[PDB]
């Protein structure tokens, strides 16, 4: 499949060095890398990001952090990658993270929880098409693709 | 102590250089490697669509027999649920595996199927019998 | 929080080589170190027993191990780093621990599990203070912190 | 001296063996700063302007071809001596010469596939970051580490 | 490209768990694994392995030793190969070793360091012959052979 | 023969920069065997004497400052030629130096702040072993992997 999930890793995971490890485990999975940008996101681009929120919200702060510094925004292709992605990445809430996970093994408070996936396939459809432009997504065939999947 | 099961990294692992990092995660686990042969299996060894026959035996495996308490269920632990999709992070499918079809490894359902898998892979000779400096530290 | 709890790397982890995978594993999570020794524990040290303690199946033989060689001891402080601490260590059965921990990933046998977190914030404080001169510990602010946290 | 700039990409055999994210933890964990990262099928006229030099063939055409046959990850990295350190960091440019330790030294066999490219000089890594980089992708921040990397 | 070598790791490194580490070294230098077994060599075995002695009784204890358990045994293809494997197991003797080499990473000592490969592209079929009956020699191609190679 | 025992520090900033793990692994990977460790903060006067062949430097005051800065964790480690064997480990003592798959080679920028320390001889070591611990901190066990790492 040619499903595609949106994967970012968040100002504290660029902070604290985890840009490599992130994207490898992705590429380790055999899900493909079709989209790649660093870029420090707008107050108003962190601000659709959130579009939640909220009671309590703060959420100012969710903002403020998110346009704090530089992103580095992906896009993965593969078969049930929306899904496996959220996997990966573990529960939005490190403390209810699975081990081995990204936020299991690089993340404790919720609210510096180091990257971020799209939950749905739909979610993925609109947050590619708001961080990318179309000609910055890349059309390639992975060498293995035959190797990973039939 | 002194339970063997046998693994293999099909040949989609093979291809894709995850045969160092399956081995490892077994020692590291305490497990003792016991046998080891890379071989290309061939059309008959099929075991029970009826593709992987073209696939199972397209190209070379590594077959291994592993050795120590609980090895049938941790071993396939190690590797996580059959279905990479229901693989966890941190188990082999789950960090390296995708679909059904392409699931990198094998590992023998019972104690039971373990020694007729050992068997068949393996004449009871090229099957070393050693103990490691180690099995005093990793049981009692 | 500020939160602190005691891990300990047993005698057979020690042995096994797995001092610093252990310790990677919690400065990875973002959790720090605030005191750390090797020891050989003496009998009544010991552990002491007094967990179980009602000694209780077979002490006489887990106390004369947990003293046989060195242990490494460490005091790890964050949110939730007790309940946080014991998720990286795995569940106290090897048999049932997952793969990604360090228990699933290095241990077979319950009489040789590599490790030992506090199991609630009350018992660390106490393992903390059995094992630690009030002092042998260092007070410190990691300078990551605020990516650590908001 | 800490503003150093210089230009990494992981070209395209890289990406197909899966490499970025190998490569590019090799760099943060040096202490070395990610200041700008994408990923672009090279055009032919940006292939051509990277391997200017020969034309003159050799493998051109060839090369040409290659390079601009799949994607490559292109990054701007910063810290001191980071032209100098990032070579050393990627090994050195024939692989049968890099030693174990380094990106091409663990995962490179021939000079023609030997997965990445680094900036060789002060003057030709400003050069290369201009040309692959509008000036407005190369971010502006400050590692909270930088005190921990640097006096 | 066809050149072969022949790589052993010892008993030593059988021991010190350190087999799949030496595979997975390369497999991610990209040479293609193509013949491996685990064996206990005999005396006689160890005998032949080593050109060597005539001695310093420092053969003898190499010959026994290396016939103290298993040794694992494989065959590697890549553009030789013979020389790139050597430089991946690092200087022969452990003292000269650099970091980043499988002996500068695991061994000190000479008498135990922990692996060997060929001298060279005759030496190594001498071993391959030795070591392997011929059809223990799986001819196959990686799918990733024009990603290494042109 | 030996045996033959070394010091190990992690500076502040490797401690900062959390590596103490990954430093300890690098010689437990090796064979060298862990005999005292501790974490401490160092106090001026242990900095001070640290940086002794250094006290008439522009850099010393802010040296000490920064070595008394934070805590530190000083180790033993025993084996047959560690106090050589842990500096190449290490890594050239200047990072520009230190070569990938080395400490300072895999994590280190700057000479102010290199990560960590090792004596430089057989006697260093022993000055330094009997400065930082006391000998009932220094335990005394065999390894059940000795007889695999020294024939």
């Amino acid at each position: 499949t040619s499903e595609r999930t949106f994967i970012a890793v968040k100002p504290d995971g660029v902070q604290r060095c985890l840009v490599g490890e992130i994207i490898q485990r992705f590429e380790k999975k055999g899900y493909k890398l079709v989209a790649l940008k660093m870029l420090q996101p707008s107050a108003e681009q962190a601000q659709q990001h959130y579009i939640d929120l909220a009671s309590k919200p703060f959420y100012k702060d969710l903002v403020a952090y998110f346009s704090s510094g530089p992103i580095v925004g992906m896009v993965w292709e593969g078969k049930g990658v929306v899904k496996g992605g959220r996997v990966l990445l573990g529960a939005t809430n490190p403390a209810d993270s699975l081990p081995g996970t990204i936020r299991g093994d690089f993340a404790v408070d919720v609210g510096r929880n180091v990257c971020h996936g799209s939950d749905s396939v739909d979610s993925a459809k609109r947050e590619i098409a708001f961080w990318f432009k179309p000609e910055e997504l890349v059309n390639w065939t992975s060498h293995s693709v035959k190797q990973v999947y039939e």
